């Protein structure tokens, strides 16, 4: 499918707070529909996406996440708790003068999108996560019921992620079939050969990114289980009563499609997609059949 | 009716040629809507539109046009005839992916949505302009031929050190209703100078506030008013372009917005305009000057909207 070149995008910035701008690249016209990438990811993760969804008739906002790319990067850990980035996102909406968007998540973009269908639904018009799953918080077990507890302490995973970046990129952005990985790399690759599924010029675009603030906002996105649970918490076992779409990735071993077994009883109106073959990088893994899943769920759930 | 705080606005910016970006304000969802200012003003100028037109069920795009506020202003003369600004806002459109947009302009940004239309109909839903006519060129008569201060204009350097020598001044002397006006146009070359026989101090207009003045101010610190004046500079350009269009009329719905006491921009100048744009529709609004948009705010938003509503969306 058709990518994305960054000096040819129309780039948006929203100031949500003080301190705190958030950047987009907008293409299309048409429903609002929001992406928003993951965990160490870029609005660029999305460029098989932005042009095929802005072709099938929506108006295309791809965000750098709080603590990514041309986005804030503040380095407090609270500033990154799902209860301050979804009240961003409102706010983001509200300076856009948008009543209502589509937001397509993945991974901890995921996470985020689902927080939003779940506190702002009446902002959200339809909701769809790749590969995260939405998983009611249990008020009996704290999040503590190894690499996520490597990520807890400030500045350890920074040093060692922000060492070598092209190492860093080349070492995660893989097919499942192609993984380096069981610090994060200690038994891996000193130069990691490139992936069938990016070129060098894609990981020098977010080499360049990560230079602007690192990894400490990125970390920060996984220090805030316990309030992240703690809000969730005040959601009253409510139903997400939106449309709602669900992508599993076969090969993604951490957010595993089992993980999405019984959203149906929580949310009455999902829908599903699943692709094979497909690890954790499902964007730029399997951009068509993404493509495909989306347009058609947008087409007839949210159009 | 409700304005606009820069601070609160979206922000967006697109490259549409190797040392020139556009920037412009966002609001609204629904059919696009790029509003385009006219000399020497701002997106700002806007600012009573932007919140009506989106919470009518519109996406406003108020740009900065070339040489002002956060765009480019680069120097040479030809970066702004309306050849040259009319395919930067085509590749403005392709980059926002955008196949089409409603056109709105005022005063110079009126004379570049009638350009868009007559040379770029395909990619304009609709076309709008305050106190600008669309009339044919003459291939007989240069504008040369064809108002004084449009040759004080002429010579880069000149209006350029009166307009920027006190930008508080230029701005509260400019921004007047036209009761209040301290111009006179006439003979400005004579003189020397627009602002030569005028308050050293004006008194605020009671259309804009000290704080809407401190914004333009700011604004016109970045660039000056070069860009801005080669608007002006172009007129043989502009008219040779424009004869190149000869006899092809504008087939897209139209509105053409009068004011009573706009003295240079006169209504009687839209006069024919009907011969060649055939679904044109008028609006006109009474007691109002040159500044329509920050003159009659609520008017200029029912006619825009009640147009939109019924020949654009
Ligand atoms: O570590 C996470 N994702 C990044 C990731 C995932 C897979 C992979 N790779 S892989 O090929 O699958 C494997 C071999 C290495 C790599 C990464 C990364 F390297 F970037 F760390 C992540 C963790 C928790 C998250 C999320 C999103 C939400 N949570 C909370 C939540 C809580 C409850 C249920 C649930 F499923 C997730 C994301
Ligand atoms: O000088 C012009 N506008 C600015 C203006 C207008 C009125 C006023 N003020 S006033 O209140 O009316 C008067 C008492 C002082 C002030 C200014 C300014 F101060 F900024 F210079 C202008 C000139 C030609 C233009 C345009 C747009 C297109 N043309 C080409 C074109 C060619 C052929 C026919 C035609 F109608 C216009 C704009």
């Amino acid at each position: 499918p058709t990518s994305c070149n960054p000096s040819d995008m129309s780039h948006g910035y929203v100031t949500v707070k003080p301190r705190v701008r958030l950047h987009f690249v907008e293409l299309g016209s048409g429903p609002a529909v929001c992406l928003c990438h993951g965990f160490p990811e870029s609005w660029y993760s999305w460029r098989y996406q932005i042009p095929a969804l802005a072709q099938a008739g929506y108006r295309v906002l791809a965000m750098d996440m709080k603590g990514y790319g041309e986005s804030s990067a503040p380095p407090e850990i609270e500033e990154y708790c799902m209860e301050v980035l979804c009240k961003e996102m409102v706010t983001f909406l509200d300076k856009l003068g948008l009543s209502q968007a589509v937001f397509i998540g993945h991974d901890w973009g995921g996470m985020l999108v689902w927080y939003m269908a779940l506190f702002y639904p009446e902002r959200v018009r339809a909701v769809a996560s790749l590969n995260t799953p939405f998983i009611p918080a249990n008020p009996n077990m704290s999040p503590l019921e190894d690499y996520q507890l490597y990520f807890q302490e400030p500045g350890v995973a920074e040093a060692e992620l922000e060492q070598n970046l092209s190492r860093t990129f080349k070492s995660l952005f893989r097919a499942s079939d192609e993984s380096v990985l069981s610090g994060l790399f200690v038994n891996s690759p000193e130069e990691p050969s490139l992936s069938r599924m990016v070129t060098e010029e894609e990981i020098q675009f977010y080499v360049q990114q990560f230079k602007k603030s690192g990894f400490r906002g990125p970390l920060n996105w996984y220090r805030n289980m316990e309030r992240n649970w703690k809000w969730a918490c005040k959601s009253l076992g409510r139903k997400i009563l939106i449309p709602a779409l669900m992508v599993t990735a076969e090969k993604d071993f951490v957010l595993v499609p089992q993980m999405s077994q019984h959203m149906e009883d929580w949310i009455p109106h999902l829908k599903r997609g699943h692709i094979e073959d497909c690890g954790h990088w499902t964007q730029m893994d399997k951009p068509t059949e993404v493509n495909q899943i989306l347009i058609k769920w947008l087409d007839s759930d949210a159009r």
